[PDB]
Formats: C-alpha cells, structure tokens, sequence
C-alpha cells in the first residue's frame, strides 16, 4: 500500500512521549499530540534505487512487425545487392507501485531512468536464449497510478545478397516482441532537510511544537528507528541515522526482442512459384547484437565429420 | 548437489543421437555411446560470480576482545591525553558448495575473492543498526567441503582525554562481534577451448569418436541447451552460445563488527572506587566508520528544548 510517513511519526512521537519525552529535556507536549503539533515537511526521500528482479522462466514472442525489400537482377551476370532495413520501434513500459510511501498524503512527482532488464525468450522452434534490454522505466513511489515511459529503438539490418540473373529476391524483415511484467524493489533512504547534529548528527523528522506554540522540540530518526512497531520495510538505522525503506513496483514491458529476414528466390518469368528460401545467417537483437539464427528458427544447427 | 557434466553431456548425446545425429553428418556412432568416445575435458567454466545475499535480521553479538589503557595525571594542571588503540583482529569465513558443478568427478582449484556482504546488527541496548563488511572468501564449485579464508582488519581508533589534576583515567576498548551464515549464488558460464563456428560460433563440449575411433564429430552447446532434460540451474543459450549455470554457495562468518572505548575516572588516592564513567562519542565499525555511541549503547540521544 502507500504508507503515510506522517502518521507513522506521528504513531512514534506518541509512543515515546509518555515514557521519555521523545529524548527532548523539558517541556510539555499534550501527549497523544494532534497533527497540527508536527511538520514533517523537511523529510527527504533519496531518488530511488529500483531493482530489477532477473526473469528466468522463457516467454513466448510474436510478430510485432513485418515488411519486405524486392531485389531483381534482369542482367547476364550475378550480382552482389546490398539489403538494408532500418526500423524505428518504439518500447513501452507502464509501472504501478504495490509498496510505496508518502509523506501527508503528498503525491511526488514521477521519475524516468534507464533499467537493464533481463528477458529470457522462446525462438520459433520453441529453442530457448537469453538477452537483456536496456528500457526507460518512470515510477512514482507515492500512487498506485501507471507510470508510461517510451525509448526508441532502431533496428539496422545490412547484408549483401547474392542475386542470380534473371531472378528476383523477396526479403522479408520480421520482428518478433513480447510482453513482460517484471517485479522491481524500490529503494530508498528517509534523510532530513534539518539534523539535530552536536554530538553526531541525527535527521530530524519533525519539530514537536508545544500545544501553544511557544517553544518546540526536535524528534530524531532515532527514535523513529527504535520504535517497537515500526513496520516490516524500513531498515535498521545506517552509519548516517538515515533509514533505508524498501518498496516495490511491477512493472510490464512490451519490446521487439529479435529481428530475422527470409530469402525468397522467384525466377522473374514465372514470380507465382518460390525457387528456394533461406535465412539470413544471423538473427539481430533488440540491443543490437546478432545471434544465430538456429537459436530462433526450427533448423539445428550442423557439421560434417572430421577424419583425423 | 555436485553435478557431473560429462554424465550430463553423455545423457544429451545419447538423446539426440538416434534422432538427428546430434546434427553430424553421416557417421555411425552407436548409440548409446561409452564414456571413451567422448573427451569433456576442452570444456571451460568461467571464474565465478558469488552473489551475496544480504541479510536483513538484525544479529547478536558478544565480546570478542577487551583491552585497557592508563592514563595518569599526578600534576597540577589539566592534562591533555590521546588515548590510541590499534588492534589487529582476523575476520574469518569458512564456505561449502550446495549446488556445484564438475567435469568428470574432477576437483578444480579454490578460489578467494573480496566480497562486500550486509550485516545487520544489535546493538547493546538491542538498537538495531546496518552495515557492510568487506571480507575474503573462499570457494570451490567442485566440494562440499568447507573452504576457510581469512582478512585482516586493523582497529585504529585514537581520541584525546581530558584528565583533571590527580586523576586516573581508564580506558576500556571493547570490540563487539559475530557469527552470520550467508548464503551466495554462484555463478559460472560454461564456455569451450573449441568451436565449431563456421556459420556463427557454437562451443563444442565434446567432439564424438567413431568406435573404431578413425573419424569424429563435434557436439555443439546448441544440443546441449535444447536438451528437453536439460537440469534446472542451466540458463538457456546465451547470445555468445555459451550456457549459464546458477550454483550455490553457504558461507560462515566470523567478524567484530564494532568497537567502543569507555573511560573510568578515579581519585588517585583511592583507586577502589570510580568517580565517573563515561563512553567515546563514537563507536568504530569493522569498515572503519564512526557512529553515534547512542546507537550501539542503552543511552537515548537528547535536546533541549528551542524557545524560537
């Protein structure tokens, strides 16, 4: 859920009053304290570490884009053509917070970074392969509300093609893509824009005002860290008197993953009738990197013997 | 468990064989094939990753070393004291293989690696507190048995002391430590000293002998990945070709995690009965950082009141 961190500060203040005034020497704050007696305004939230949980388990993929390049050689000699694709796409991402936090009920304002995801996938033949993809993610720490964020991909597929004469060659770009809903923790660190320092420094939640506002009090992370039902996520007190919290987002991906072109040879006097199809060598990833194209399509790859 | 690669190879031939040949063309291997057609040996484990586990409970620690120091000021002006304590302790770790991995019941070669693990800890008044300890550890991927390393830290820890006229000052070094179990994943990726490449690059775990032995063929990664029996901990076939195992490692720890001075004032004609005792305003982590004495002691921090 959203935790309010006023009302749990406020759960502290008034758990220690009665027993040792907050640490705070003198004064009198009308225990249990009203939310008037408190400011938890100079609370600051470190920007969030956002964790990435690795998907294991191999995802089905399917065609999220297909176009075609024609090649015709109506020459006496073979020729050597270059086939060249160039496709923007366009990832997308949507996040909503499970475990988030505010402070007074506040909503933050969303944040948009560079996550490295791991995406396991099913190639055509059902083979299995590994990648990772590099996407822009936003969240917002304060709603369950989805957060959109898009990157752009280019896919760059350039090799010369072998065209006989008097034959036309079909290429055929497919991109396969799928959608993911990876789990992430998020990450961060409860500081202060006020310390109440002097021995070592201690952030310093909230000022506790006196009922008639005269005078006032400071309530350290201290005992915000020791009190007995502080809940499950906040961590123990760090070298720095901050507290790390951790929470959560899921996140659903939607990302070409592979790039394949097919060959299909027609003779140019008959253009009904395939002559012979084959795959360019290689498959090309999302990232860039160009694997074999065994690991994506129905064919195992093969080898001769050796005769010593 | 320690599993065998080359069962686990001679399982996967053994498989495809009757189907496809392992994609080698032409040739009579019989299947099933003995463990002497076969030479597992060009087969390559990269150096492993050990990803810690960061522990998250809060810990018990006790007494793993006390000293004192005397300071003596028979004068008749306050004096100006340093007091200094280096300490040299040795964290010591001692790690067994749950899930680990050989190639022909071989033993490979222990290994030691710096690794940065979470400790999290109770302080003496049952504060709970965060840190980080930077220790050497030891592995072996091919044993249970237990691989001890060993680090050494030094506790520098220097302060001044005020020692009134006629007084003496003793101070009390005391290092707090503990005993934590952290279990890793280990991470490796098995590559080959072959490929039969030609297409795209494929390890060869294994070139097959011919019975009579004349001729050979290579077993490639691709079989072994898409090996329907193919056990849990493989990852599925990376960009590379290369296939990625997960083991994993339980690791003991054996570390002082803080160390506070206390002083004790007398009269230095009676030394039966203490005047006044009082702590160092910080207490010294393993990593050498200073914290609040606050937050490792039963004392509370404390403020006034600010009147605006």
């Amino acid at each position: 859920a959203i935790l309010d961190l006023k009302s749990l500060v406020m759960n502290a203040i008034n758990y220690w009053g009665p027993k040792n005034n907050n640490g705070i020497q003198g004064g009198d704050f009308g225990y249990p304290i009203s939310e008037k007696q408190i400011d938890t305004s100079i609370i600051t939230f470190t920007h969030p570490r956002l964790i990435p949980y690795d998907l294991t388990i191999p995802q089905n993929l399917e065609t999220i884009f297909t176009t075609t390049q024609v090649l015709t050689n109506n020459t006496d000699l073979q020729q050597s053509q270059t086939v060249s694709f160039a496709k923007k796409t366009t990832t997308t991402t949507s996040t909503s917070t499970t475990n988030g936090w505010t402070e007074g009920g506040k909503i933050s304002d969303t944040l948009e970074e560079k996550v490295s995801v791991s995406i396991p996938f099913i190639g055509e033949g059902g083979g299995k392969n590994s990648t990772t993809i590099e996407a822009n993610f936003a969240h917002n720490s304060s709603t369950t509300t989805f957060q959109q964020a898009s990157t752009d991909i280019e896919w760059n597929i350039s090799q010369p093609v072998l065209v006989p004469p008097s034959k036309q060659v079909v290429a055929t770009l497919v991109i396969m893509g799928g959608n993911f809903t990876i789990p992430m923790d998020l990450m961060t660190t409860i500081d202060s824009t006020e310390h109440y320092s002097h021995y070592s420094g201690y952030p310093i939640l909230t000022w506790i005002s006196s009922p008639d506002n005269s005078y006032s009090g400071p309530f350290m992370s201290w005992y915000f860290a020791n009190w007995p039902n502080l809940p499950s996520g906040f961590g123990p007190l760090n070298s720095d008197n901050t507290v790390t919290y951790t929470g959560s987002v899921v996140s659903q991906v939607s990302a070409g993953v592979y790039a394949t072109v097919r060959f299909d040879q027609y003779d140019i006097h008959n253009l009904r009738t395939i002559e012979k199809t084959w795959y360019a060598r290689h498959a090309t990833l999302h990232n860039g990197k160009k694997i074999s194209i065994n690991n994506v399509t129905e064919m195992a790859p093969t080898s001769p013997i050796k005769t010593n």
